[PDB]
């Protein structure tokens, strides 16, 4: 890292140490399965650039001060990790046979290709269950608990994440027009971005209305910029470098389908540019929480 | 209805407005997805006997008062859906061409024959998530909440309900002895009967450490009879009868493949006697949670 202030020197230490928490996180099954034990959490540590729960901390480390932060670390951990839970059951099922069949993810073999198409899904739904769980176990003030669980399952969803991944795969041949596939993106993807960031706020303790729909209105508007990213990556990096499949690219609706690259680049920039604009909005009245922001952004933003 | 008194009367009353409860209850997506909206709740009101929720109402009814009951009720039911939709959402995931391969569930088609396999996957997905949305909702004191959330979480995830499925599935042409079956079956099924007792009581707001140790032991072991019988009535049963597809038979575990179907019914009946023997310890100390109780299973054992 380069010359970073005190607050942002910790927040990254704090992700790095969440990085470590979840590494270090076993569930001990006892039974006559063979592989159900390891092959649980196996995709939640086969990588990731944990971007969500870098979201929910960076609002998280912010609001918080670090003294008062320090002893309930491993219950905002907990929380962290609920969000990747999720997160991984999402590509576990997105990568089944019927939906997208993929057979690599974060540089891995995917649970389908390695155990079977029964053992995917199931873990799937043990991942999506196991999320509430994370949850429902992380010690703070019930009513913050409950506000998380309420967010969290809103967001990942039928009226978020699992809208989005409907309509993906049922109009996977239908050409769709740019509103529509934006609507498609902002379930699909951004529902979750922004839950991490509204996640935070809840966690904290802080009432801040203001904030709360400002962070929900930036996840949004972020969470699709994230997804034209996504996009791109498809037909400008390998697998190696995505750690992921490479999709047959005309096969499904995606801004490099619908724009074709060179436009898809140009709207995405102009996004990129608006996200970072939006975020100055931060500056004044919350300058700890634009840091932290500033620095995820430019991260991903970087390539 | 027979000759009953008050206490069971009221018990009965509550179950049925449960189910208009369920019958009335819409959930609004504005998208252009043309099915989804009704999909995602058509299997829970395609049918059900609504054993679970029923579990949940025994007990919760016999507990608190009828006065006290009255403001909370519909919080109440938010919470025995929760109990349902999980439950369906495992059933959706159980059809499936990959695991059980049925067309037909609670006289009705299943997701995948009438839509497609991507829809049922998805669907299922949905539900899991909203038992947790509709449990978060229910406007119950924040601590009951999140203890409702934790026993479902555990119960219904990689602990309880998935490890049945998982070694239910990796095992199906393994043949199983009958201790490796009761440890499946009490996964796969008695883990949310169980379940559905506790947390009758937990909504209840009463704490009764002993009365939940007893309601925890007690479902499992009628839970194991549950599936008992269950893997009778695919023999004894047909599809008209019991609302869904028939499996073929010796290419799967289960009680009547094990021990054969006359011995099955020997197994099933003493299994059958214990159940309402335990139930008698209950009638000095809790008479009317063992009149809702044996009431349930009364009808339940009947046919
Ligand atoms: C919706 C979407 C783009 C999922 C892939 O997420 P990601 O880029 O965060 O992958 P990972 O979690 O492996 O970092
Ligand atoms: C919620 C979720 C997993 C969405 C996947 O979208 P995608 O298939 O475009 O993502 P990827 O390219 O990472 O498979
Ligand atoms: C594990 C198992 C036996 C599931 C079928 O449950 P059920 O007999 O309660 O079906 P339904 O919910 O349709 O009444
Ligand atoms: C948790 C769950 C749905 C278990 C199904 O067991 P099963 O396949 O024996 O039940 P059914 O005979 O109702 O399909
Ligand atoms: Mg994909
Ligand atoms: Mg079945």
């Amino acid at each position: 890292h380069s010359l970073s202030s005190p607050n942002l020197s910790f927040y990254y230490n704090e992700c790095e140490r969440f990085e470590s928490f979840l590494k270090n996180h076993h569930l001990h099954l006892e039974s006559f399965h063979p592989y159900l034990e390891k092959a649980f959490f196996e995709m939640v540590l086969n990588g990731g650039k944990r971007f969500r729960p870098k979201l929910f901390l960076a609002v998280l480390c912010a609001l918080v001060g670090q003294k008062d932060y320090s002893n309930q670390q491993t219950e905002y951990f907990k929380i962290a990790l609920s969000i990747e839970c999720l997160h991984t059951y999402s590509l576990i099922h997105d990568d089944l046979p019927c939906m997208d069949n993929a057979a690599l993810r974060r540089n891995h073999p995917t649970l389908h290709a390695k155990y079977d198409e029964t053992t995917a899904v199931l873990i799937g739904d043990a991942l999506n269950t196991y999320s509430f769980e994370l949850l429902s176990n992380a010690l703070l003030e019930s009513h913050i608990i409950v506000e998380l669980i309420k967010i969290l399952s809103a967001n990942g969803g039928i009226k978020g994440m699992i809208l989005g991944q409907a309509l993906d795969c049922y109009f996977e041949n239908t050409p769709l027009n740019l509103e529509q596939l934006t609507f498609l993106h902002e379930h699909k993807t951004a529902k979750l971005i922004s839950a991490s960031l509204i996640m935070g706020l809840v966690a904290s303790g802080i009432k801040d209305e203001e904030l709360f729909k400002w962070l929900q209105a930036f996840g949004l508007k972020m969470g699709l910029c994230f997804q034209v990213l996504d996009d791109i990556i498809d037909v400008t990096q390998d697998e190696e470098e995505s750690g992921k499949t490479t999709h047959l690219d005309s096969a499904k609706n995606s801004f490099v389908n619908l724009l074709g690259l060179e436009r898809a680049n140009n709207y995405a920039q102009t996004l990129k540019t608006e996200v970072l604009n939006d975020l100055d909005a931060l500056k004044p009245a919350y300058p700890l929480l634009q840091e932290n922001l500033n620095a995820l952004l430019n991260t991903l933003f970087k390539g």
